């Protein structure tokens, strides 16, 4: 009983999902924890699942993470951007690095944060081991992947790439209030 | 069998449902242990359920907690804060910390606390190693925190914010009438 | 097969049912092992769900029990004092600290306990690290509690406060038939 | 696929158990490896289930267990001695320590063991760390068990006190004939 | 729940799939993480699976991993190539290793690599402890290997042999528009 | 130089000692740290030495001690009541437990306490894992053993031995000034 | 060798000391690293020796250290009191906490720092495991301990005591100038 | 002989001493590994040895070193400035961090760099666990410490505060001939 | 008894001391174990100690190292550059990376290796972990360490630069006898 | 008093020397052990110290051995070739592995074995984890040094090539006296 069941009529009314299978239905993902491959193969099929439901509509992604994986991560970023349907992103608790980065990827103007969660942006990180040339092959490829994350980012808040790369050379925190003048996300939802 | 099942007649009066998924069934939700990102992401997966089931009815929201991540806990703030019926609280065994940042978060005037239940509250605690360019920045952080968390607890207390900021820096016990008389809970509940 | 199966014949059918699960239809509730959060807050869902059941009947409650948390403890406590239902306590195998102080919170007249069984009572348990002004607020704290917890002793038992207060500084081990004279149960079960 | 499935006809269907559940239906319940707390609540559960089932009908407690915790042991004695119809214990395998205290305590002629099982007896086992204080008041407990326990192997074997006494002194092994001889068991079961 | 239900409807409407399942059922199986023999083992099966259910109609390979053991690999490059229908191999996220060995695999024509995937090359790894005449005969293993995999990478990407072999010396990354001139991919999926 | 050495002039002066060995001439032992059988072994050592040396003059004891084994304890009491000279003890740091102990035991009149010293006496500490009997024969002995250290007390300090009983149930911290007015000490040193 | 050697010219010149032993000829006392009671007892025995050498003669005392025991370092502190010689004080590196307790605690007006050392000070710390009963003694005696150390601090400072409470609240950093005007120390040594 | 042994000839030439020693006779220092308080301690103490010896005559230090803690390295940089004659360094292997700081401390015109040496500078590192409050405290200091070492570097190289500023955001390396030109060296040694 | 001590006749003749010793008189030096900071700081000052003894005669350095740190290994190759007798190095057992390098360093016509002793040369190994920032920073100076250290052994063995970035840039090992082709050394001993 | 010394009269008489140097003294070389770097790099140190006492006279070297680094004992194998003065080997215990290889290296017809002693002579180990390239690499490197080494044996022992080779494979066990017939050695020793 960790996730708790939930019963919904229909007709017989014979259906018992788990929570999480209930907001599915209802066109909504959520997105926690730190970005992996397992995990961001999930929000994939779901995805992938809810275009092909309904084409039309909007799927809701909540997201609160810390972070993760880039190439986990842009999984997620690429299924949004190709999919038919707006992905409404909405930050609660924090989106950073990653998180942040998926948070800003939604559908422009359906972007938003609820008013205490916090968004962290910063350049990516990484690390590895080796000869002197196998070193430098693997910041080269680390280069690229910063280089490519700024310019994404600043397609997506409307920041120049100049700008966009000086804020992200150290954790840069933004306030929900922050996150919308910023450009990360379009607005604060207060209440319902 | 760690999770009972229990049976409820209905109209065919067929359902079996954990005891947890019984009680999420009649708008209570448990909040126990330390709150995490798990945790609290499927708390407020059981807010937002129930708000779309019924708009107008409370949730009933069981709080047994020594604390836990402030992130995480404010996605569930948050949520709480959003949907639109009102988040009813309840104090048993302890509010502690981020728990107790929880319990008065509850709509006003429905605000509980069992008569022998301990609520505790105090500065966020966290911490950070890195460059002292680093340090300054999530310092910088923690106190933003800090004082967010201030002025939410003034605004829910009805405290005023010198007096919150000077309450909560060395962890403060409260007993359930000290709660009351402070403004954390509206009132004790005693016998049905 | 940790947890056997049994069935009941009703109306239309069988119904099976893990042990712990029929046993619940019987208004029987078990406290055993330590008691920490998260068992103590499966009992209170328990005994919400018995007294919604049936506010008229009682609701027996097992202890076996070595002890635990007071927090979580306290969460019984006052729940068994709130809701309308009599709560029966019997101990069995040993209801020590914690598991003692439950078993004498049963309704008057409604507390009993196996022949061969223990009970054991003593003072809270506790510690902290850290500065003095800290440590002087903690240790501030489980005083209160300790005193909080002599005083429901000395109310459910009839004994003075004093004396509970001289008995409780050190282990004390009682009998069942002392436990009866001590006044933590008015009687022993033998036989049917 | 631990434990296998089995299919028995009844009236208008037939319907697959546990084997562990099957045997359970036909009041045998199988004690098995370390007493301890939860798996002695767990056969307490079945033989109160048992009781209501049929009062009038014997109860099979099959029993190969190496020994246990006394206290979670004495919650089954009791229960034992309580319940209305009898118990009848057999050992297969072993029966030591507490195991062999639950094996003897079975319904007078019916306390069985099979023609290889070795039963083994011996005082109880036990420690403790403190102050002198403490420790004075922990040995009295234990040496009031231990004098309690003699007083039951003796009750349930026939066996004088004092006889009791020196036996269990250390570990005493007994061979089916001779559980049989000294009263622990009244027979041995050998071929259908 | 960490994998979610999805309900579809057909006749009289009782499907309750595992969302995976969901997606096998469309012919689309996913191959993320690291290659193993338990998850290559899974991928052949689905793909038997799919092969049975209609030989010509597609199979969709996901794939996102970093790689894994060559031999389980080899399980489903030899079953992609022996089964009737073709199999279209997408990378999201990353292909590297055998991951990408893997991607290159696929129907010509059907290779495809969303906009940000990354595609890593790279000769094989391994090793070997023992006699001198021992790793003589690991070592030239290694070597076949590698010589077999550089022929199928040429055969698969239309490079020539020398340069698939000058460019898995060390490793290679490749962008999706890389990844196309290459010949590792024949296309870059954008928008639907 | 973990341990400096220092110089003297005798009579050539060719004399070059450990400063450890320099105060053993001094007739300045220092006992610190715990307690236990080889730092035992070497006070007495060192005491035999110097009640060779000089049967009639003082030995001067430096206690800075937390406690120790007792038994280790009491080689070094039985030696300073042996030897014919003085041993004059002086508490710097703390003396507790066992450090109070040999603390008291110095000559009459003779025991002194630096001002900021701390001494702290309580009850022995010891513990056994075994049979019941054993447990018995185990406690019996700590038992004794704190009878013993008890009588000491008194003798030493003056006290009457009901009044040792009572302050040594827990642990008493004494500041300089209140080890002599209770007899732990006969004075204060202050300045040369 | 780890310590190097010192050739010494005196008479015949044959002086070979450690340099560690070398200074402590010329009156210095090196304490470094945190205070314990191995290094107290070294800190310690130079200093009565050196008292015995020379009674009319400064000691010079290096601070280089992050804290410490309290009590490891009160056997220090009161030897500086009790012997004759002044004992000058230089602060070198850090003194924290304990250290820095000591640094203020040499002769008055031969107390100083090197110009870039850093000067800390903050209330003990410590704690403690056990019954309510043995908390509060334990809270008890820190309690005191500390308000020894505060009048203490304010007695070598010429702070008022109530000044020397709050500072000490909680860690209050100092650099050398600052620790001259709050009369920590005396002066700050520039040049030769 | 982890360090060998060196005879050098004198009057009598009866002198045998471990290299290390042998060199310090030469007013030769090395200061190699990481930065602590021990080694720190053992650099002071030599350096108030040489000074002693002949306070006209420059002191050589050699550095190689990667870092290490600037309360250590301080008391080695204050010492360097208080004596009376220049100490002389020189830079081997590589000076980092701390050793680079040091390295430029040295005297005027005699700060040398061999020609493979590296010399690596950055901002300091730290960081804290605790409350916002004592988090606000511990990140003001490290940033104190961080202004008090960019203004003791321009202060040594001769570079603006701000240039200063600039080059230790993040690590800077310098070849020999780049800290010549920057100003950390006065010169580099070549060949006798 | 590790090392063995030798004796010698000079003048009287009682000169006894670690053959270790005994060889620096004979001006060997021995460079064994891998090359780290300790190891190396006491080469450079056993190379400064003999050029000091007779700045015209030779040094031998004995090399039998696996490797080692660059920077300390860098130490030891400025310092026997710049000490003016020449360092005749000879290689026995292996001399790999650092070995190899410093045996390139040794005085040209005396770079001696025996017969069966193995050199092995390749590009310098290291790595990082942080900020895509900082992996650039810490890329770009291994590369220019690489570069560097190619340099050198161009310039010690004769071969061209282009020549010396082919052959390391994987593991090289050479024999003896390829070792003096290659250039790495002179020369093979073979008999005295 | 790991290492015992002993007392040897020459003229003045007054020598005492450790048991081993004392052996040398007499031209005693022990080998024990695994070859390592250390230890070989101390025999080669030993024999070069004998051959400069006295050129024209035997060195006895003791091997008891289990193998080791083939590079460590190469530079012992090259030692003894190189030095003028026959070494004599003679093997105690076991000389296996690297321990054969040393003992047959001895000179001709001063190879000695006593009679319970056992040679073992097996091919190379090593191994290596890396790319496929690397693997190549040093696959090829321990096969030369395999063929090495068969070409040394055998030289000193008068099998053929193809013999060695042969026996080789296999961990080959030889008695005392297979290993003079084999001519691994010369002959055994039997009594003075």
């Amino acid at each position: 009983a960790l996730v708790p069941m939930v019963i919904e009529q229909t007709s017989r009314g014979e259906r018992s999902f788990d929570i999480y299978s209930r907001l599915l239905k209802e066109r909504v993902i959520f997105l926690t924890g730190q970005v992996e491959d397992h995990m961001a193969n999930l929000i994939v099929a779901q995805m992938l699942f809810l275009e092909a439901e309904n084409p039309e509509k909007d799927i809701y992604l909540y997201i609160n993470s810390p972070g993760g994986v880039i190439t986990a991560g842009m999984s997620i970023y690429d299924t949004m951007q190709f999919i038919k349907p707006d992905v409404s992103t909405i930050c609660m608790g924090q989106a950073a690095s990653m998180g942040a980065f998926l948070l800003t990827a939604g559908a422009k103007g359906k972007r938003f944060c609820l008013p205490n969660s916090r968004v962290m942006i910063h350049q990516p990180l990484g690390g590895y081991q080796g000869q002197a040339t196998d070193i430098e092959i693997h910041a080269r490829e680390i280069l690229k992947v910063k280089g490519r994350m700024n310019e994404l980012m600043a397609l997506h808040t409307g920041q120049s790439l100049e700008q966009i790369e000086r804020d992200t050379e150290r954790d840069r925190f933004l306030s929900a209030p922050e996150a919308v003048e910023y450009g990360l996300v379009d607005s604060i939802l207060t209440h319902r």
